RNA sequence: CGGUAAUUCCAGCUCCAAUAGUGUAUAUUAAAGUUGCUGUGAUUAAAACGCUCGUAGUUGAAUUA
């Protein structure tokens, strides 16, 4: 995996969503990602987004809690 | 309302409202969502330019841990 800085708000490929998407396929290589969605759920009164990365066809680097699937 | 049987005219009695106040005339505000920001209407009631291009004006997709 490379390693990059995320800067203080730089170019767009020292940002945050930029970072994180280079680090899901870098890490990820050679199975490919082909699909994201976020379902987001009220828990105790708060909003609790749940990243899924889709379609593989982490938390440590960058901090997503992501949940890898198949699709259906 | 009154053209011959007037609840409205000119009168008489009766009683209604306000009251040391009570009508008139003009003008301002509300009523007036009959000037619209909140807030109007435009087929037929008033009201979409004959149609297209167009400068000023107004309005402009997602995205940066």
């Amino acid at each position: 995996i490379g390693k990059r800085v995320v800067a203080h708000t730089k170019p767009r490929s020292r940002t945050s969503k930029a970072v994180h998407e280079a680090y899901l396929n870098e890490m990820l290589y050679p199975v490919e990602v082909a699909g994201q969605r976020v379902h987001a759920t009220l828990v105790h009164k708060k909003v609790a987004n749940s990243k899924t990365v889709f379609v593989a066809v982490y938390k440590n680097i960058t901090g997503e809690k992501v949940k890898f699937a198949f699709p259906v």
